């Protein structure tokens, strides 16, 4: 039922779409691999960030300074993952058009 | 752990195969990512187990989200090996 | 849907900021990454090498951030020591080191083949 939340669907379908698009693109193996891997990683990192968010909320509702930092650090990881994804697709698909 | 031998075996084959530098890096990197995600998933589990042995909807949710990450990483590894080996023997 | 990006983006900055400000080891790691990203960008290589150079050091930062979050969770739960507390950080620290060794090896292989 974690899969059914209206956020993962949006994240997932975005990642899933790119994998499909990369699967159809006329690129060589190394490019196709890198295209898929970057989007997959984002999904991987987000899943890990959500898992951390679960552990924090598991402890309780009472806000602690460290509780917020873990979430921010986890969000930062996703941000970096998404940037790496955009840079990857840019560098590889640039001048491909 | 079994994975260390498994990772080695993956590295053995990667070095065994006659592939260029870029392809050889991609193969081993994909395998290493699985270890990293598994290690990170294992870390998350260790935390959850410590807080309480008792069941909580949030405790099981983290473990599920963590195991899915491992799955996706493994899927990514298979796709990588499939694609590159297909191209290599193409 | 548009707002979900903004909220998420704001957290990420707090994460990078807190990580930066609190540790010298992080800032120096951050600098090492940024220099690596820069060097790869101007380097005369093909796109696949450039991406591999960038991706690998990015991954170091990703795992570093993720492990840092796990550490924050452990420290949150209590001052108290624990075998499962040490285990969590031990596992998370291993992941960080693997990502770096890969990064070092990958960066070493690519510059070998390019300059040798
Ligand atoms: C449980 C088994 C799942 C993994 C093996 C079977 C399905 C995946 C096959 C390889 C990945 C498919 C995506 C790559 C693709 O579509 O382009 C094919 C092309 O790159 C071959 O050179
Ligand atoms: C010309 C270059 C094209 C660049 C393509 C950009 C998209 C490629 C990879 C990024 C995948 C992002 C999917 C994950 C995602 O954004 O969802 C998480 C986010 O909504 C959290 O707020
Ligand atoms: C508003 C809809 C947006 C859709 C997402 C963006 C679409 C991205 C690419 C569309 C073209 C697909 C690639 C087709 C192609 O390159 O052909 C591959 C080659 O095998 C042809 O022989
Ligand atoms: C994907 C859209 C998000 C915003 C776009 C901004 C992208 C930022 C950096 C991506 C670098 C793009 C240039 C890559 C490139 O191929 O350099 C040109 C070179 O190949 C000329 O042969
Ligand atoms: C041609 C033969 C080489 C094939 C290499 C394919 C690489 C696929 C996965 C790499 C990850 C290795 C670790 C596997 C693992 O952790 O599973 C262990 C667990 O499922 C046992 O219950
Ligand atoms: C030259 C500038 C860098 C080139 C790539 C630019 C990156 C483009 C878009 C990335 C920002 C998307 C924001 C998504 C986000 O907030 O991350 C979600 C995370 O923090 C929590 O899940
Ligand atoms: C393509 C993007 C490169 C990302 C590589 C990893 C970045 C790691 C650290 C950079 C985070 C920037 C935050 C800087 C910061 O917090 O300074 C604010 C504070 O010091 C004001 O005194
Ligand atoms: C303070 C944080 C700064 C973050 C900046 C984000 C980095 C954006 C793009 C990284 C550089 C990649 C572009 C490399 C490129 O296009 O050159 C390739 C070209 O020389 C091939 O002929």
């Amino acid at each position: 039922a974690w899969i059914n939340e209206a956020a993962f669907r949006q994240e997932g379908v975005a990642v899933l779409l790119c994998v499909v698009i990369a699967a159809w693109l006329d690129v060589d193996a190394v490019t196709r691999v890198l295209l898929i891997s970057s989007v997959m990683l984002v999904m991987i990192v987000e899943l890990l960030n959500s898992a951390i968010e679960a552990v924090v909320d598991r402890i309780g509702s009472e806000y602690h300074e460290l509780s917020g930092r873990a979430k921010d650090l986890g969000s930062a990881a996703v941000l970096i993952a998404i940037i790496d994804a955009v840079i990857t697709w840019a560098i590889l698909l640039w001048s491909h058009f």
